[PDB]
């Protein structure tokens, strides 16, 4: 059998492999090079671009403490828009909240959404949700259109190298403040803490300039480089995304694999050497 | 450059690779094979039997976790053994405590502290310390034989391939625990929780015949497989380790890199699934 490698200018030197069980499907779509292979212990794997986007078996782990984090976190969130993540992980978490009244997700690349619902069934099941309304553009675009505010907005983006280039920079957080409500949250994937801090250091001070209150989470997943990602986090009051306002009892929630009350508020408990890179912007 | 990998049965279906600069040492040692090699980006490397023991940019997260964990909460600690250890990392964080009087070594490859005096001069400056004593011997072994009680038993093994075969069993746990003062702790590096989890629970219920309270917590590494370890914790009181019991505010612990006094109690939470793999034990 063969091993599909990943190897990226993003993080030199170093590279995560696993072994390809089957390809199932490759394509140049109009933005990216899309690959979905059967691993043979991680289950299926997307890849954008020569770069893993989620296997079948971690990635609960990601698209449950992107989504539950702020949505344990606003009181009564009815309008939830996803940037990114065409996959469906993150509304797949959302459709969980039978309060929401709606969720919009801005995905670029239509062919991620397509390639989803055929070979990740169970991450792609909340698109039969009516509460769910796609539109298929940069979210760059989207979110210097939209009417609506949002009460969360969650950025499940691909890496800086792509057609994500644009949701990394000082003009995108000013869309994202005001897409929001006057008490509104976003969380954003973020540098991982052991490969460019400069990043997070930069990103950070770009929140900062507009939101009240920027945290930083770490997620543990093994699929992604350095088995670890961040979670930017910006809230408009100063009382910030670290603790939850309710728990998950309902029955939707029954099946959560990594995030719980406690799991929330730990994730913001850094390592040394971050904070103190991170104490003076 | 060639790039060196890291597959093994421990971990099928996945590797992690760093890219090589220049290798510096390799033997067959009485035990193991011996690797050292600078890396491009992680700095130098000790490799054994074709695993990573450690990287000079990581290290400090594992080092100061396995040490500063048990050692912020015995209170008064006196005497110390390290199993396993030979790069001396371990006791350059215990030399750090004015308190201890002792530091005793068990490892089994006197070739692993020579290989670390030579090319990992601030990892093993420890050696240095009038207070430590080095015993070339299996662990296995000379917990049969001490005469001596310990306030911490730090287990800083390889993996079960080799010859730390040896320290995965319930009778290394009954030697553990015998040679403890009557309130020590011991804490053992313990399998990552994203690959063998049948594992933990073997490790956990080995510790439980034994121990009043057996915790288990989990660091971020990358260069360890799936980015991250756990420490099994091993207490004769109810109350644990979760709680560090006093600050590292004196000069020696100015220049900690991963752990705090916020860290120590965050490493206890973790993923909904392996609480609920491990609740029944
Ligand atoms: C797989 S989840 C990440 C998704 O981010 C999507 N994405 C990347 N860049 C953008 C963008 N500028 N706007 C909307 N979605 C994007 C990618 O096409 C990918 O499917
Ligand atoms: C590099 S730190 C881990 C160390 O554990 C040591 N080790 C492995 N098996 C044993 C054992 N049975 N007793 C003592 N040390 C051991 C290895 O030789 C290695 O240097
Ligand atoms: N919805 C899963 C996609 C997650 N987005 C990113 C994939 C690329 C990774 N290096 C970082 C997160
Ligand atoms: N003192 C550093 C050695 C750490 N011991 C182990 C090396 C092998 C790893 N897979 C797990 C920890």
């Amino acid at each position: 059998k063969k091993w599909f490698s990943e190897f990226s200018i993003m993080w030199p030197g170093q590279a995560f492999s696993l072994k390809i069980k089957k390809i199932l499907y490759e394509t140049k779509s109009k933005y990216q090079n899309v690959l979905v292979f059967e691993s043979t212990t991680y289950g299926k794997v997307l890849v954008l671009d020569g770069v893993i986007q989620l296997t079948e078996k971690d990635e609960f782990a990601y698209h449950e403490m992107m989504t539950h984090v702020p949505m344990t976190v606003s009181k009564e969130p009815k309008n939830v828009l996803v940037v990114g993540g065409g996959d469906g992980g993150i509304i797949r978490e959302l459709c969980k909240y039978k309060s929401v009244e709606n969720i919009d997700i801005c995905e670029i690349d239509e062919t991620v959404i397509e390639v989803s619902k055929i070979y990740f069934k169970n991450i792609s099941c909340g698109y039969e949700d009516k509460r769910v309304n796609v539109f298929i553009e940069d979210a760059s675009k989207f979110l210097e259109n939209v009417t609506n505010t949002y009460d969360v907005i969650i950025v499940d983006s691909s890496d800086p190298i792509g057609p994500a280039e644009t949701l990394f920079n000082q003009n995108f957080y000013e869309k994202i403040y005001n897409a929001l409500k006057p008490n509104g949250y976003c969380v954003a994937q973020c540098e991982s803490l052991w490969i460019h801090v400069g990043t997070i250091k930069n990103m950070i001070g770009y929140a900062k300039k507009l939101f009240k209150k920027v945290e930083y989470a770490n997620i543990s997943i093994p699929t992604y480089p350095c088995g670890c990602i961040g979670i930017l986090c910006c809230s408009k009051t100063d009382t910030g995304l670290t603790k939850p306002n309710k728990k998950l009892e309902s029955k939707e929630f029954a099946d959560l694999k990594y995030y719980n009350y406690e799991n929330h508020s730990a994730a913001f408990k850094l390592p040394a050497f971050l904070l103190k890179e991170i104490e003076n912007i």
